């Protein structure tokens, strides 16, 4: 599980 949020 990987979240990259901008």
């Amino acid at each position: 599980l990987y979240i990259q949020n901008y």
